[PDB]
C-alpha cells in the first residue's frame, strides 16, 4: 500500500515550529482543542443526518472515546463524527491556507496566551505541544478508510489503510507522545484534564482503561 | 413605561400565517427549536467568555429552564445565554429580511415536513403551531431588560420592562398558549418531547413543576 507525499502550505509549517518550539506551561490545552473538534464532527454528521437519516447508520453510537496505549507510548482520541474523505484530509489538513494562520503567529509574538489558537481556527496545530508525530486515521461515509501522518516537517503523507482496525465513520486521532508528556497516559491525569475544560460536551466522553485481574 | 411599535419585513408576516394557519400534525417540534436556540445562545456567551471572562458574571449558572404556568395558560422556556439588547430584538425578531424564508415557504408548497423549518435559519417563527400570542423578555450584558411581543399580525412591540422577574442574563420565552394546545404545561408530555428531539443538548435541562404538600 503506497503512501503519497504533500507539502504543507508555507505558514503552516511555520506554526508546527513555533509550536513544537516552544517553552510554554499549559500543555494541556491540546486536549480541549481535540475534544471540541471531535465534537464539531459530531456536530456535523448529526446536522447532516437531519436530511439524511442513513447517514448515521454507518456508526449508530455518537461518541468521544479516549484510549492510552503505554506500551507505544501512544495517546488515541476517536469521535463518531462526519470522518474526512483522501481529498478532505489533503485540503483541510494542511495544503490549503488557514485563514487564521499567520495571524495567530502574529498574535502569539505580541504576548497572546497559546490558549486562543482555538479561536483563530487553527487549534489541530496544538497537538504538537505534545506530541513528535501523529497519525489521522479516517472513515467518511463517502470514502475508504485513509491514514494522514505528520512529524511536523514540510511534508506529510495519506495512505489507503489496510493496517489499522476498521472505524465505522469518523477519525482516530493517534498521538506519539513525547518522552517527556506520558503523564498524558495515565487516568487520572486525563480525567483532571477533560473536567477542567470541557465542561459543555453534548456527546459521552469515554475513557478506556486496563487493568489486571487480580 | 411606552412601548414602541415596529412592523415585521413582509415574508415574515406571511410566514407567520402560513404557520399559525396550519392543520399540521407534528406540532412538538416547537420545543426542539426553542431548545436548539437557547443552546445557541448559551453557546454564544460561553464562547464570547473565552476572551471576556467577566461576561458570565451577571449569571454564573448556564441552563434551559422550562417553567408551565397552568393558571395562566402560559409556558416559559428561560435561558442564561448571551441575551438581546433593544436594538437586536427590532433587528433580529422582525424587521430585517431572514435569507431562507421565502426559500422555506417555497419548500413547504412543495410538501417539505414544517420540521425543516430549523435548516432554513426561521425556526423562532414556529412557536406559532401552539402559541397565539408570545413575549420575548431579553436582558443582555450591554442594554436594560425589554420586552418583545407578538400576536402574529404585522406588527410587534418592544417595551423598556418594569414588570417581570429580574432576568441575571438571558432570555425568557413566554408561550400564551392556544386553547387546544394546553397538553403541553403537562409535566409528563414535556418530558417526553424533550428525550425525543433534545438529546444531544451540552447544557441542563430543568423543568420546575408545582406539587401540593399532602
Ligand atoms: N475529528 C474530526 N473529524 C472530522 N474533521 C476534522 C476533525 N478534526 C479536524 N477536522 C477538520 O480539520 C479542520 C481544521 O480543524 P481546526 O484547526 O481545529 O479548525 P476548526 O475551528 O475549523 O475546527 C476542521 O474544520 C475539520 O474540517
Ligand atoms: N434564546 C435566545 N437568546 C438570544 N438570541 C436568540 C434566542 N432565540 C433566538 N435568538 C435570536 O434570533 C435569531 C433567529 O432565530 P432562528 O429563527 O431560530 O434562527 P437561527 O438559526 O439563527 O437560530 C437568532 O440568530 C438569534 O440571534
Amino acid at each position: 500500500m503506497a503512501s503519497e507525499t504533500f507539502e504543507f502550505q508555507a505558514e503552516i509549517t511555520q506554526l508546527m515550529s513555533l509550536i513544537i518550539n516552544t517553552v510554554y506551561s499549559n500543555k494541556e490545552i491540546f486536549l480541549r482543542e481535540i475534544v471540541s473538534n471531535a465534537s464539531d464532527a459530531l456536530d456535523k454528521i448529526r446536522y447532516k443526518s437531519l436530511s439524511d437519516p442513513k447517514q448515521l447508520e454507518t456508526e449508530p453510537d455518537l461518541f468521544i472515546r479516549i484510549t492510552p496505549k503505554p506500551e507505544q507510548k501512544v495517546l488515541e482520541i476517536r469521535d463518531s463524527g462526519i470522518g474526512m474523505t483522501k481529498a478532505e484530509l489533503i485540503n483541510n489538513l494542511g495544503t490549503i491556507a488557514k485563514s487564521g494562520t499567520k495571524a495567530f503567529m502574529e498574535a502569539l509574538s505580541a504576548g497572546a496566551d497559546v490558549s486562543m489558537i482555538g479561536q483563530f481556527g487553527v487549534g489541530f496545530y496544538s497537538l504538537f505541544l505534545v506530541a513528535d508525530r501523529v497519525q489521522v486515521i479516517s472513515k467518511s461515509n463517502d470514502d475508504e478508510q485513509y491514514i494522514w501522518e505528520s512529524n511536523a516537517g514540510g511534508s506529510f503523507t495519506v495512505t489507503l489503510d489496510e493496517v489499522n482496525e476498521r472505524i465505522g465513520r469518523g477519525t482516530i486521532l493517534r498521538l506519539f507522545l513525547k518522552d517527556d508528556q506520558l503523564e498524558y497516559l495515565e487516568e487520572k491525569r486525563i480525567k483532571e484534564v477533560i473536567k477542567r475544560h470541557s465542561e459543555f460536551v453534548a456527546y459521552p466522553i469515554q475513557l478506556v482503561v486496563t487493568k489486571e485481574v487480580e
